[PDB]
């Protein structure tokens, strides 16, 4: 039958969808949440054998265990235990494209359980096995006997083993194939595995059962009244003496109860439904649920008879809100929201798609320290416990089905056909039957990248039918089309239109003002966090906070998809897409997190912190202004703390609660300040402390923080003047310029510092030269595909136009002795098949203090593409273990992300000043730096700066981190200038233009001396 | 043109339609008509059947039609004449001055239908004027009110014509059999005969 | 796997449904609509034997006529020749309501064909066969090789027949079910045939 290979099948036997049940038989236990005896694991270890098509399987293996086969843990995708290798393509389909069928040598994953039931469990009730992930489609067998079949690597199939099991020993055989029809709609741009990945349990319910329930909470104007309405569902035999009770817990607290027997109004000209009934209770002063303060009440549904008799409970957590869209705006119990949200793929580095408590905790309090609220299922339903732990913790989740067809051309060929609105519709109409009881979950999506066809408007229009209290939103064929209550864009930029043909983007700000549109606007993906990004995200944030109709979105992504690989040594090192022989693969294009697979923050984490902060700052005389943009919350849990400082060194200080209502302001008045001594400028830096701990932070968090510059006193203190007089040696090849032990040696040949030693030790290993490149970003480089060479990418357009192959020809290089310094003026012209690209004329100033001046006026040709900086670099002779500056800090931050950083005296190791991006670029870079110490030396200017022990060179031709090694020495960079990184998306020029090096002529001064 | 989806003897009618383990098969009967009848000029209506009540597959089949075919509008009956899933106030039986406050599903009198609050949809009636046997009494009535308000655009009589079948009796003569006549059981008898004419097309 | 009493099963290696085809192969004829030679019809006399069931359907049917058999016209509704009654009921189901079940005694209409095929049609192109209307459900087999299913009694089932045909004489073998999934759709006030 290969039912495989056919849109027609996605299932046989399978039970239907529904809620989380537990099948409790004790309603205190439905209450607490605690574990029910009727609710087996199977999770563990299994037999498993692999084999590359199903066709290659033994008979044998459905009665009884192959000998050939392995003992694995389960859940676990297969390419983990090193079966076969786990592919990475983003929108290629990994297998041929010819809809329905897939690859003969279909990779095949048996799966085997040898395991006992009780046999009470088989005298009585309806025994049934969970497969919470199986990908991509299976067929089952329990002790030899065909069961069924199923399709949807993210949902669970459920099916009934009543008939096939005995008390005692029994045994399951799982046929998993990696490729079926499904694949067609499982596209996503991720790491393609298989296998049974999620939970595998038993479930035992009565005869006598309820097998379904929906919980809606309705309110009046203000909130302060609400009724809760539940809809029961049961099967098995109807009894006059059945009946459901419906109670609700605030705590250990019953707030309401409601009883009542089976039979429900009538709905049409037949009747009515006589196996279902509708509770409603009545709620006064509910505690309102939101990201802010996840408020939840437990209600309990428990069967049971006229006599008292329980015959099964099931329950679940409740949060009473409301959302709605209304006059353009999404509203959260009446309060328009402002989505600080994430992408976030279920990926671990170790077990690949399997996902664990321990790692989803772990993500979100991490999104919730960092001021992140929401998050989007990217791109299909998650694992069961995400919702609760969303639910409990308190984030807005965006629930998406697993419906992805990115590779057909054009993209909505599946989705406009007919034919596939079946396979369609049961990934959008399980998830909402299982998913819709959770408050968490306040937007239904309808998958991702698979264009705008009409299946979407049909699936659209039923989750509106049979669910009014969540939008509905969906991206494809424009991110504005009739199956979307949200204008949904993905990397739409602020201010600058993307005029596609058919598909535009335009600006954000442009798009909610289109003749007749009136909804309101969210993207479901932006800021590109891929490698060194963010780039112009304080942008989008001033935005979202100007217009009302600009609700936010959600950043690309969470974490990246890198996969851990072990060496000859055994030494663990991430790789990404390729490094499995894995081909075609879109090779580093799975990494575009905020943080690394181990969920160590990546430099951008920070700065999405910062400009997703809940108070907001303005300086006015003495006067600190802080609004709240909290919606329900009082500040209840936190103080402000001030700070002024002169140049780094702390003068004055303080502290006051903060008290400001949702929404409010508060005046905080500074204390007079004894103005400063000595020249400098003064910094004032706020604060927000949360002085207690809270679910999901350690007392002494830091939720905000903003900077002015206040009062700046300039230096007009002449120096006194120096003792000795530099002296000044001409040679036929050198000018070299001797003060104390001290010594400059200028190469009257290249032009350049070559060397300069502090008694007889050298200084550098390589001389002081400019430098208008950088190892290329991932932002620079421009592909989401590993197959496509654009042209138009900055690195493409620098390569061209010779900046990397440039060479510097020495136009002038004078020596001039001056009353009480030495004067080398030199000019250096950068080519390219006669062309050229930048002329760099320097002059260096030695006086008797020992300090050089060097200025650097530059020169870059129009019609040239703009440089990625503008600066000089060098590789020190020396190694220290520390670095100290006083600029912004104290992590790497670039021209245009570089709102989180702060100015002040910043010391950290050498390492620190370094990001290990799997795929090597340039990196580490501070901007404002006006001093600048490492060893014996010091800079000092207004400049930007990194210093590591690798070179550019070294990082732009090593694709992976673990294979850079430390250089001799230590390499430094400083730039007068340097580009903004990009980032609104990664596969085309991002760089805004206001970050573009394009004056022309370019200006900036460093003193070099001996600290 | 009117799919051939019809659910009347489910308790409540709408427990197929508005269960999504039945879209499949609904989405078939509804797809595969507008795919093959889309060019005919005289189908000037699309229909998603007929007495299945109404449920939420009743309502996305409906946009279905309105996006790939907008040249025509849709209408259905079901779950009380004017639900989210029809473009036509289309009741089956509604009086002209009469109504039938039937729980959940009234039958209003069609022109009180018209003027309900918010309701702004023209009415046509997709049956009307049952002409069991000696019937059609009262049939200028609905005229006079078609004519009278531009809204009631008329409606369709049910039904054509008798349903019975022919049979011989022991001189091998023909006559005019219905239900319960081939020993069928349960049976509705001659409810099947509610035509304008014979089934040998001679008029009533 | 009984897909007559599956509603996730409507059919099984059906063609896309569309607009009436004749592929013309002149276009004055298409302008005229006059007979298309590449439309050939398939009514007449054909081979028919009714079964209580599916189950009683001798295997030797696939691949020879039926003896038993008897020659009738097609198209019909085999009550109307009096293999069984046809039966009228309103509202009330003719079966058990029991979704997505169907009595196990299922009236069974086995009907065949022997016909010819011109090598012409074989040697290029396609060639599918076409059934306007089969009430409720059926299996088709072509030269005793199963080729697919079918649901819903009031729209075109077509199937691609060009690997199953040959030159010469060739025999369809055609299993219909009275009541299947299907039938919970088709509770029409009217004659059950
Ligand atoms: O548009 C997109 O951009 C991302 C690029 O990393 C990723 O492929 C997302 O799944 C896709 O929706
Ligand atoms: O409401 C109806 O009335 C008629 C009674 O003869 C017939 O049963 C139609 O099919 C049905 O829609
Ligand atoms: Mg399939
Ligand atoms: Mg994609
Ligand atoms: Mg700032
Ligand atoms: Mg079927
Ligand atoms: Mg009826
Ligand atoms: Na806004
Ligand atoms: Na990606
Ligand atoms: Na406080
Ligand atoms: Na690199
Ligand atoms: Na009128
Ligand atoms: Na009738």
């Amino acid at each position: 039958r290969r039912d495989w290979e056919n849109p027609g099948v996605t299932q046989l036997n399978r039970l239907a969808a529904h809620p989380p049940f537990a099948s409790w038989r004790n309603s205190e236990e439905a209450r607490t949440d605690r574990p029910s005896q009727q609710l087996r694991s199977l999770n563990g270890e299994w037999r498993f054998a692999w084999f590359p098509a199903p066709e290659a399987v033994p008979e044998s293996w459905l009665e009884c265990d192959l000998p050939e086969a392995d003992t694995v843990v389960v859940p676990s995708n297969w390419q983990m235990h090193g079966y076969d290798a786990p592919i990475y393509t983003n929108v290629t389909y990994p297998i041929t494209v010819n809809p329905p069928f897939v690859p003969t040598e279909n990779p095949t994953g048996c799966y085997s359980l040898t395991f006992n039931v009780d046999e009470s469990w088989l005298q009585e009730g309806q025994t049934r096995i969970i497969f919470d992930g199986v990908n991509s489609a299976f067929h089952l067998w329990c002790n030899g006997r065909w069961v069924g079949y199923g399709q949807d690597s993210r949902l669970p199939s459920e099916f009934d083993l009543s008939a096939f099991l005995r008390a005692g020993e029994n045994r399951l055989a799982v046929m998993v194939l990696r490729w079926s029809d499904g694949s067609y709609l499982e596209d996503q741009d991720m790491w393609r595995m298989s296998g049974i990945f999620r939970d595998v349990s038993l479930l035992h319910k009565p005869t006598t059962q309820i097998s379904d329930f929906h919980v809606a909470t309705r309110f009046n104007d203000d909130f302060s009244r609400a009724v809760l309405e539940a809809e029961v569902q049961m099967c098995g035999e109807l009894r006059d003496y059945l009946r459901v009770t419906v109670s609700l817990w605030q705590g250990e607290t019953q707030v309401a109860s409601g009883t009542a027997p089976f039979g429900g109004e009538i709905i049409d000209e037949r009747g009515g439904y006589a196996d279902r009934v509708t509770l409603r209770l009545n709620v006064e002063n509910p505690k309102l649920w939101s990201a802010e303060i996840p408020n939840l009440y437990r209600a309990v549904v428990e069967l049971h008879t006229a006599d008292g008799t329980l015959i099964e409970a099931e329950a679940c957590d409740v949060g009473f809100r409301e959302v709605r869209i209304e006059n353009g705006l999404l509203l959260l119990n009446g309060k328009p929201l402002l989505i600080r949200g994430v992408n976030r793929h279920e990926h671990h580095p170790l077990h690949g798609q399997v996902m664990d408590e321990q790692t989803m905790v772990q993500d979100i309090l991490l999104m919730k320290q960092n001021n992140f609220n929401a998050v989007r299922c990217s791109h299909y339903p998650n694992h069961p416990l995400w919702y609760t732990l969303c639910d409990r913790y308190g984030l807005y989740v965006v629930d998406e089905a697993n419906i992805e067809t990115h590779g057909m051309v054009p993209m909505n060929r599946l989705t406009d056909d007919p034919r596939w609105l079946p396979a369609m519709s049961e990934r959008v109409t399980r998830m909402v039957q299982r998913d819709r009881n959770h408050p968490s979950v306040i937007i239904w999506s309808l998958g991702n990248e698979s264009g705008h066809g009409a299946n979407h408007d049909a699936l659209y229009r039923w989750i509106k039918s049979v669910d009014p209290s969540r939008p509905v939103q969906y991206e494809g064929g424009g991110a504005d089309t009739t199956a979307t209550d949200i204008i949904c864009p993905m990397y739409a930029r602020v201010d600058e239109d993307q005029p596609f043909p058919a598909v535009p983007k335009w600006s954000i700000k442009k798009w909610l003002s289109l003749p007749g549109e009136t909804r309101p606007l969210i993207l479901c993906e932006y800021a590109h966090a891929a490698g060194n990004s963010l780039g112009g995200f304080a942008k989008y944030w001033q935005a979202f906070r100007q217009y009302p109709r600009l609700q936010g979105g959600f950043v690309w992504d969470w974490v990246d998809q890198s996969l851990i690989k072990y060496d000859e040594n055994g030494n663990p090192w991430s790789a990404y897409g390729g490094d499995f022989g894995d081909t075609p693969n879109d090779r580093q294009f799975c990494m575009n997190g905020l943080v690394f697979a181990d969920r160590t923050p990546h430099p951008a984490l920070t700065e999405a912190k910062h400009q997703q902060q809940f108070f907001q700052f303005r300086l006015s005389g003495q006067t600190i202004e802080v609004t709240s943009e909290y919606l329900f919350r009082h500040s209840d849990n936190e103080l402000l703390h001030w700070m002024v400082a002169l140049d780094g060194k702390p003068l004055a200080s303080g502290e006051v609660p903060l008290d400001v209502a949702p929404q409010g302001k508060q005046l905080i008045e500074l204390p007079e300040l004894p103005q400063p001594e000595s020249a400098g400028q003064l910094w004032l830096t706020v604060r927000v402390v949360q002085p207690n701990a809270t679910a999901w932070s350690e007392a002494g968090h830091i939720s905000a923080w903003q900077q002015w510059r206040l009062a700046e006193n300039l230096s007009v203190t002449l120096p006194a003047a120096s003792h000795a007089i530099p002296h000044l040696t001409t040679s036929e090849m050198d000018f070299c310029i001797e003060l104390g032990n001290k010594r400059w040696q200028f190469n009257r040949q290249s032009g350049f510092l070559s060397q300069m030693w502090i008694g007889d030790k050298k200084q550098l290993l390589t001389p002081l030269r400019d430098q208008f490149t950088r190892a290329p970003l991932d932002n620079d480089i421009g592909v989401s595909e590993a197959t496509r060479i654009d042209p138009n990418a900055w690195v493409e357009r620098w390569k061209a136009a010779g900046h990397y192959q440039a060479e510097a020809a020495l136009l002038q290089c004078t020596a001039d002795t001056l009353a009480d310094a030495v004067l080398i003026t030199t000019a250096h012209a950068w080519q390219h098949q006669g062309k050229t690209l930048f002329i760099s004329r320097k002059t260096y100033r030695i006086d008797g203090s020992g300090q050089m001046a060097i200025t650097v006026d530059v020169e870059v040709a129009s019609d040239t593409p703009h440089p990625a900086r503008i600066g000089l670099n060098c590789q020190l002779a020396q190694v220290a273990e520390r670095v100290n500056w006083l600029g912004l800090g104290p992590q790497e931050n670039y021209p245009d992300r570089l709102t989180a950083a702060c100015f002040d005296r910043w010391d950290l190791p050498l390492s620190d000043m370094y990001t290990p991006y799997v795929f090597p670029s340039e990196n580490g870079l501070r901007c404002g730096t006006r001093e600048l110490n490492y060893g014996p030396h010091q800079w000092r200017g207004d400049f930007q700066f990194n210093i590591s022990r690798y070179s550019q060179q070294q990082l732009m031709e090593t694709s992976h981190r673990h294979l850079l090694h430390a250089e001799e020495g230590t390499w430094l960079n400083i730039d007068g200038f340097h580009m903004g990184i990009g980032g609104d998306d990664s596969w085309s020029p991002s760089v805004s233009a206001e970050f573009q090096l394009s004056a022309g002529r370019y200006h900036y001064q460093l003193v070099w001396c001996q600290k």
